[PDB]
């Protein structure tokens, strides 16, 4: 069931900031690790002497990484009169927030019809308001309210160039990289408890719950096309192996973003391109499934791909889930950091095909035990 | 000439330390920019609760990056039971050194025969103390003073594998990057006042001068072999364009070290393939001098580099310099990261041979001139 609730109109994910203690390093990392090109940049070559701020893309996937610069070059600036791009930037709370948090998502940015209504309507049901809509050069309304943790739900909406005082970047800092990352398909919370989480977030936005031991319990929220997909998870403690979600808040200092899942227009070329560069400056991923989850898959999803697209997932690690609607194909990479926090997840989903569905396949909750008897039977 | 009057007995350069917001990524930039290798590392799965420290290596040169975890995961430690690696870490210091720098070297490290010796003689000659003689597992000892900023000169020296504590990279996450850097020719700092600065390294050192508008005046350190090699740099005021010694210390928020100067047993084998990468996750160099700079090459250095080793200059933007005693190659980075402070230089000499001297060829002061020139001539 899907009431279509959404208090506000909502289009689509628009970006992802982190908040960096050196925003050039980052940005050049996840490029190289990720195939992400440079598209725009707000930093002091632009008059900005707040904040450096650099905007990658692939397809319509946008990450943008920031870093405050020392507040004396801006001493004598007010918010009247701030060279800040983005007029949230605060050098307190940056600085904060990655000392308390490390290397992690501050903003997760959705597009709206109208930012400054997005945010009247989401106070008016009880989102904390973080920063006030404020419209850019007549052309852009930016508004912020506190989704979970530190992390912010940033509402941008556009009268008709990502955001003004940002500039396009030079052609030859601009190498083309592309290894198939399309578009942000969900960005996961974790919270010491989901149902305060679930009842706050649902509250304001009015998204509704998207259909679906483990150590978690988890739920998603999601918009009136479900294309904004809110995954929650909270910890499940006593249990044997200690619950990872735990692990995360413990390190993370309590509630934050725990995974951005990227869909791919082709993951195989993806996970070849990343995994050459693994050790190269790139992305690590997880330990791979043992040959008996790729023999189990016959069982599961051989009517969906061949045995040389089975033998194609084991040879990258590739993992396979199906609900009653469509299949994904998944594999999560090591923590992006030094913390063991936040990851990322490579998608791509088959199926309920109209344009596609949002979460087509599920988000891959049954590979909890398809892992674990693959484990034990390959034990064997 | 050379007094030789080293107050204690002084090896090589040792390594250099960068203290982070996320160890994990400046790494991974450099590792891939600089062709280095990881080859050791203490963090959480080694056992330190305190700080993630990665060592990358190429050749004799060795670049450490530490950042600090949630004090969190040692509240209970104290220094007497700590898991820290590197006894002189410390979280507050840390993060108010990133907090007030951004990304920059807080150890300049120099092997030393007695590392306690080299500490205790230091102090009782001016040395500000900054971390006292610890001694790791028997087998190494570290000490720390004040050199410059909040730019530490660190002792170690070996009894007889980094440090106690440090553990070797696993195979597969040591992929063996080389692009021919070879060690630390000279480490550089910016300063306010000159004078003084030289007058307080010089005094608990004993490290000589070596033998030698522009905005900047500069003197160099050296150790008894002159292997070990310290310039410092004040700004000039009132010069037309402003100095860049001080645009350094307003973005750094004062002194610290400026560059790090990188030998290379092939600079165009190291130029090629940083060139290469510069736009995929590397570095960028400076604007490359016209082509009236490399005909004037012929009549600098022609008996030295034939025309086709002078065209491979041209190609690769190598700046080239020569004194009575030898010739040196050298090129240099733009900012390491989002603050226009720390740099890099790579260089390699050409003659003294006795093995070749150090300093051979100079640092380059004659290429002010000739860069200055090159471009009025090129005006034309
Ligand atoms: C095969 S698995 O490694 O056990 C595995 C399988 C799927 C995921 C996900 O992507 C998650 C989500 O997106 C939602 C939030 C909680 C649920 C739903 C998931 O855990 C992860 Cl993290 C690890
Ligand atoms: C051609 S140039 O771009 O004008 C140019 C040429 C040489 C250098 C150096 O390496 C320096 C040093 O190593 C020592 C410290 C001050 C002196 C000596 C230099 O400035 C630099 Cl930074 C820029
Ligand atoms: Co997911
Ligand atoms: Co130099």
């Amino acid at each position: 069931k899907n009431p279509k609730s959404d208090k506000f109109k909502v289009k689509r994910f628009h970006h992802i900031e982190f908040w960096c203690g050196d925003a050039t390093n980052v940005a050049r990392r996840f490029s190289w690790g990720l195939g992400m090109r440079f598209s725009a940049k707000s930093d002091l070559s632009t008059g900005n002497m707040v904040h450096a701020s650099y905007l990658l893309t692939s397809g319509d996937l946008r990450f943008l990484f920031t870093a405050p610069y020392s507040p004396s070059l801006s001493a004598g600036e007010i918010k009247p009169t701030t060279t800040a791009s983005i007029p949230s930037f605060d050098h307190g709370s940056c600085r904060s927030f990655f000392s308390s948090h490390g290397l992690g998502v501050r903003a997760v940015a959705i597009e709206v019809e109208d930012a400054e209504s997005a945010f009247s309507i989401s106070v008016a049901n009880g989102a904390i308001p973080s920063s006030p809509p404020i419209v850019l050069n007549e052309a852009v309304t930016i508004a912020e309210v506190k989704l979970y943790g530190d992390v912010v739900l940033r509402y941008v909406s556009y009268k008709a160039e990502f955001l003004p005082g940002f500039e396009r970047v030079e052609d030859a800092s601009s190498f083309p990289l592309d290894y198939g990352i399309r578009r942000l398909d969900h960005a996961v919370g974790n919270v010491p408890e989901l149902g305060p989480a679930l009842t706050y977030v649902a509250g304001f936005t009015g998204f509704h719950q998207f259909a679906e031991e483990s150590g978690l319990n988890s739920a998603v929220l999601a918009s009136n096309d479900e294309m904004v997909l809110l995954p929650i998870n909270e910890p499940v403690h006593g249990t044997k192996r200690k619950s990872q979600i735990q692990t995360y808040l413990e390190h993370n200092e309590g509630a934050g973003l725990q995974h951005l899942a990227l869909m791919s227009e082709d993951i195989f070329r993806t996970l070849r391109e990343m995994r050459k560069r693994s050790s190269i400056g790139g992305f690590d991923f997880m330990p791979s499934p043992p040959p008996t989850y790729y023999q189990n898959l016959k069982k599961r999803v051989g009517d969906v791909l061949s045995d040389d697209q089975i033998k194609e997932c084991e040879e990258l690690g590739i993992l396979v889930d199906r609900d009653d609607q469509g299949t994904l194909l998944q594999i999560f990479t090591k923590p992006l950091g030094d913390r063991p926090t936040i990851f990322i997840e490579i998608i791509q989903r088959v199926g309920c095909m109209m344009y596609q569905s949002g979460g087509c396949g599920g988000f891959g909750k049954g590979n909890f035990s398809e892992l674990f008897k693959s484990i034990e039977e390959y034990e064997k």
